[PDB]
């Protein structure tokens, strides 16, 4: 089969041919129909600091994908051959304290498909049977392929007190932030403010947000004061940019909540007293997807039509042309790019 | 000044002339621009048991109204003359276990506007300044007049775990239940099911629900099963109808939540163990509006446009044609009737 | 081995000799060191209505027990041979909506050890590997044997808003109610009131409760008003007695919580409006133990010494003398009776 | 009347004579029976930056006091002459986003007793009637005097998911952290770990903690590991010490909660991604006392006897010997110092 791999400790990826993996007990073989690309994949590709401390070549990458269950291992009762599925990238241990608590999304021994073991940028991939989420047969694979990143948005948005009937500020219009914009709008947030310095990304958030802000042309804190009268009740942070983080926290009203998915590249200077403790703020560290309630909430929204992810699918390319694909992503000229492993 | 009052211990109300009242300390004088009527007012109309043991004539009725701050009492600094406001009907004592605990919606010393003291079915009314909710000048008074009953819906929907990304069954398509349908739809619930025997009421929910059900014509359970695959996660009960209550609980998946606003006219037969305990169901008794939180969530929905309450106002009549307003009520025909105290 | 069984659709149980069960994939063989008896077992014994609709002879009963892992099935990584364990009686399916939600305690396909399949009133018993909770080797088996019923108390007490710094009323001094009395006292509840008509049971609650009440000699509602000044914030109901339920709910303050574990023998007449909806009460149906957080909280309390269950172990008898054992229980002359299968 | 005041922009305080103030509308006149001092008072004492940008002489300091209602203002009906009361130092505006939302503890217009206006370091003080908490006549005034700072602890412990049945690490054994230790012990936490370099402070917690740790002498992490098997579920931070903050977060299991009352004197270096985001940690900024809830939980603990605050009062000095009280403070020696304004 065809597969995109990182064969050595350097830049780029390579198209190779590998035998079809085989599912043993508790596993299933999945025929990949669509897969997507995100920041993690871009770290691997550029072979930067992050990638260097986490990746161990050889590795077939790809952690955002959907396909059909082509085979199951001995004893696997579910899913079943023929089922259409989306995949949870985190493989949890079930033998640590986080798992005991039900906090699977932060399992101490978390292993990630396409990062720690072979992923979905291939025609076939073997994953744990418990990691498969069966979708309605009419759900387009393309959309099914991006439920994983969508989950991140969902998790962030519904963490804490949620967003229904509350003012919200989203800092970062990257793909997950655009997705969170769709979710807060379909959840009854209002007013909704989305802030991002890149025009191309902001635009994508226009049909959902009530006010778009380019922190580099308007004083975010002041637009917020004029839109709400003071501050927002909720801050959803997806960029990791330190100045946005500080601005965003200053934007919260006392007693508010900041939910943080964004990963800053370096430690930040933080005024614990001023930005959190003294104003009674609660900061939520968001990681992964809550195992099963995040998937339940998110697929509920998509299956029923409360949200429509389609406009986020800016490009479709055969896996063969992966280079053009990463290029588009890397340049900010795309939101969700789909790769087809059959071509 | 024209006012509509219950002058003696009997059915009906009487159109009267009273001098314009004056606000003392801590009070304001509202020039009412719009009022609405609901079941409570009906109880007072027909002078039934309830009214009998509660109303003390002479009394200007009405608790659902909006208007303008004509003048304030000495030392009152909020709201201000010229402010457009809606009224919270519950006047809380601030001196009971319920208020201390922050459960003002259930103050044991609750004094209701229009039942225990003069209400808004008049050109002017004096009320506690703390009961006034200031609205943007551009919100129609007609809509502002129904924010109180809308709050009841809001309170029921956001109670417990909310409804975002969840399957919801709403029993009762009367005015409040209908507002609930608008809210759960704008809050991202899905699938959304609404059940009520009256096809008139049920049709108002078509643009908000995913599935409409007349339980007298279809098996509600079998329909819930076909739409969700089993049960709903949330039950929102507005009818107080015993059969609907029993059926709704059965449609709830184990571990789900039932939030009850509906008041049955008589005790029900309840299999505590089978309908609640053994299935791990939690039942929420909803009453009033959480003081200020319910108003914040609801008005945010309205102000931002997440929900549009216009479709619920079927009739606007002059206060002097009240005989007909109370008839529409007792009959069913309308959803929410507005009364114009200036005519 | 020795085992206590229900061999036919009638009263009583029978001592028999059966081969030692064998653990297959995903299972473990447990050598039982101690087991206890409760109401469920008494239903089976008396072969009453309940038992008749649930039991299917032949059945080795016993669902409250602890022992040592004597053997594990092929592939079972944990627990391990030699481990000391307590057992969760509920065997969950992992393929229903409750399980999906994490509400394992109300799994639609729940199977119960000692009720639906052979239990612990035997020298040996095979249970699912995932149902074993490993205890510190120095925890006395006797105490380990009663962690299952303890969990019920724990679940009830920590459901909702918990009990820390709140007035609590416990109706029912049966064994789980006494256990809940120990837990609310070790949790910072205050004042704590325990009410039960049986003197022998009340007494057991004296070192934990702040006020003991015999509803049949004092007006429960009035003692409560004098102890708190109005009502309690939390009601923990363990009896299922209808008058206690009504009394208890009347005892709650508006906005309070009632957590119900008690199973009434017959439907009750319930004034939905008066007892729940109008006073903003929230009723929690408690079933089983939350899979893992209930066990985490409860074993934490026991391992650290925050609670000491020992005084509840009123009797110890070899399994051979099971009849005297059930007799004591049936007569209200005991709290937790331990049966030893080795004799 | 004797009072202790900051009369000019400099260090120190001055013992003075003022006429007994009179309560206007909505106010009461408290005859102070006991007052206490904390770090804030110290800031005012040494007149540092903080005090500099906040205090406006002439000002009678003190915010931790208890006393008797000597007389009430016209029309004040609660509390009453003769009532023993404690004072909430925060005077809230009831006109900001924070108050509307019910987050009075963080009112943007908070006016503090003894910092923005006359306090209790005097024989008499006039305060808003709504700030008085009525105590049972038999509670010692000395203990009643420290309910305010105790509330800070209470608020920190019960924030988030509470602590019952959970493993807890408390960093900082100063007065508040020590009160926190008493509360978490009385609330059923276990194992309970308390870390602080000062062996004087640490010894006060011996009767409440399960494990005492001097982090300068032992590796806090390795100790937490040996006591829990991994990490603690809850982190309660009271020191504001950057090193303790970083170490405590590391000791928290993934998905745990950190509740921070501690105010660092300077911004910290914070690895947002590593210490919060990637581990799914939630950090709670705790400030003040939740208005009325914190007081209800705390006083219930005290009134019922779940906690005994007596051990925390090391010294009781006449107000006139304040020079020494402020010395004990700045030095460490004592826990809580009481000042008797009648001498
Ligand atoms: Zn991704
Ligand atoms: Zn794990
Ligand atoms: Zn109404
Ligand atoms: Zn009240
Ligand atoms: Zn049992
Ligand atoms: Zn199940
Ligand atoms: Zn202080
Ligand atoms: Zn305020």
């Amino acid at each position: 089969m065809r597969a995109l791999a990182k064969l050595a400790p350097e830049e780029g990826l390579t198209l190779v041919d590998r035998p079809v993996p085989e599912p043993g007990p508790g596993e299933i073989l999945v025929r990949v129909e669509a897969a997507s690309i995100c920041g993690t994949d871009l770290h691997i590709w550029k072979w930067d600091a992050w990638a260097r401390g986490r990746i161990r070549p050889p590795l077939v990458t790809g952690h955002e994908f959907s396909g059909v269950v082509e085979a199951v291992g001995p004893g696997v009762r579910r899913p079943q051959v023929g089922d259409h599925v989306s995949l949870e990238s985190h493989i949890v241990c079930h033998a640590c304290p986080a798992c005991r608590t039900g906090n699977y999304h932060v399992c101490l021994n978390t292993q990630i498909l396409g990062v720690d073991r072979d992923g979905g940028f291939a025609e076939y991939v073997v994953v744990p049977a418990e990691n498969a989420w069966v979708n309605p047969k009419d759900l387009p694979f393309e959309v099914a392929a991006i439920l994983e990143p969508f989950g991140n948005a969902v998790h962030t948005v519904y963490a804490g007190s949620g967003v229904s009937g509350k003012s919200v500020l989203i800092t970062g219009a990257g793909p997950i932030g655009l997705m969170a914009a769709m979710v807060v709008r379909a959840s009854g947030a209002g007013p909704i403010l989305v802030s991002d310095p890149n025009p191309y990304r902001l635009a994508f958030a226009r049909p959902y947000a009530d006010r778009l802000v380019n922190p580099l042309e308007e004083d975010l804190l002041e637009v917020v004061r004029r839109v709400t009268g003071s501050g927002v009740e909720v801050l959803l942070e997806f960029s990791g940019n330190e100045a946005a983080i500080h601005q965003g926290l200053m934007a919260l009203i006392p007693g508010g909540e900041a939910r943080i998915l964004g990963i800053p590249s370096d430690p930040i200077r933080f005024d614990l007293a001023g930005e959190l403790v003294m104003r009674g703020i609660t900061a939520f560290g968001i990681a992964g997807r809550r195992l099963w309630q995040t998937w339940m909430q998110g697929t509920a929204l998509v299956y029923s039509g409360r949200v429509d992810l389609s406009p986020l699918l800016t490009h479709r390319l055969p896996l063969s042309r992966y280079r053009e694909a990463f290029g588009l992503l890397a340049s900010g000229q795309a939101v969700k790019v789909i790769l087809d492993p059959k071509a």
